[PDB]
C-alpha cells in the first residue's frame, strides 16, 4: 500500500519499538507483551500471538 504494506513492521505497532521484540507466528508484525487488549504482565516463553494484529476490538481468543 502507500507506507509499505503497513502490516510489516520490526517494530511495536502501538508503541514504536525498536530494540526488544516480541512478534507472532504468523504476521511479521512485533509487540512488547502488553500492546494489545489481551495484556500480558509476564513474558510469554513459550508461544504467542497477536489479538488480530490490529485494533484490539474483536475476540482474539
Ligand atoms: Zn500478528
Ligand atoms: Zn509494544
Amino acid at each position: 500500500g502507500p507506507l509499505g504494506s503497513d502490516h510489516h513492521m520490526e517494530f511495536c505497532r502501538v508503541c514504536k519499538d525498536g530494540g526488544e521484540l516480541l512478534c507472532c507466528d504468523t504476521c511479521p508484525s512485533s509487540y512488547h507483551i502488553h500492546c494489545l487488549r489481551p495484556a500480558l504482565y509476564e513474558v510469554p516463553d513459550g508461544e504467542w500471538q497477536c489479538p488480530r494484529c490490529t485494533c484490539p476490538a474483536l475476540k482474539g481468543k
